[PDB]
């Protein structure tokens, strides 16, 4: 497995990265994000699935919540996301 | 069906939502949002999950692009996060 | 200098590589191939320039000809592109 | 001006017919072609310029695609590649 992290890049950054997985011998593509990232992920998935690439299918979402390493004596919780996409 | 759609609104007004409904005879609730509120809806079913309601589980999450209606000659498309959570 | 060299895998492979430089801080990509692979070199900067990022400029186009190490006592001559594709 | 279109048909027949233009009252003769086809276009410029007429220099090169007729309901898009050679 192929994952494919989204930060704060434009959302094209993410999609060519994942779509150049799925052309390089990639039969599935994890995407993943936390936080306000996580609304960029999906972006990135959908417009993968939509216009480059119909016919992948998005096999499972799975969200959860990372506990980040404390920060002047307190730790974060922040949320994340991973969308599979399967060809 | 009860449905919570969330907003650019603090995160506690959709988490205190989402639990009056479970409260209030719900077996499930379907967690709403789109664009960047996608993030905070997967927070809100994180908040409400871990610590206001251990026990209730994530039963599905699904992601889709909405169709907007037209502005100044231009439908723009949105994506959309729904997360079913259940007892 | 970034440098995308074309072979024989499918047109998109390259046309993403080639989107993939310009979108991570490349101001100029150089699309470079031999033989039969010019043609496709070519294709790859017309995707890329026509649907992909119009705006993008073809700066310099260059052909030579590359004599390849030689193999049963003879060294064989092949043509070349260079094409220079600039923001 | 003398244009030479490349083809399926061995490289030598059209530098003939490169050199002929050239032997026969042309300063300029500019080889064109499309699709697999600009491959060959290339090796006729090189073979003219390298073993043939030493001398002639490529004025200038310039890629582009045209839109074929339709067929079956289907306009498709082909690369073509023009090179001026100039004594």
């Amino acid at each position: 497995e192929h994952v494919v992290y989204v930060g704060n890049k434009p959302v094209m950054n993410y999609v060519l990265a994942t779509l150049t997985q799925l052309n390089e011998g990639a039969d599935e593509v994890v995407i993943k994000a936390r936080g306000r990232a996580i609304s960029r992920a999906v972006d990135v998935a959908e417009i993968v699935r939509n216009r480059f690439m119909p016919g992948v299918k998005v096999k499972e979402i799975k969200i959860d919540t990372e506990e980040l390493e404390s920060e002047q004596g307190r730790r974060s919780n922040v949320s994340t996301i991973e969308i599979v996409l399967a060809k």
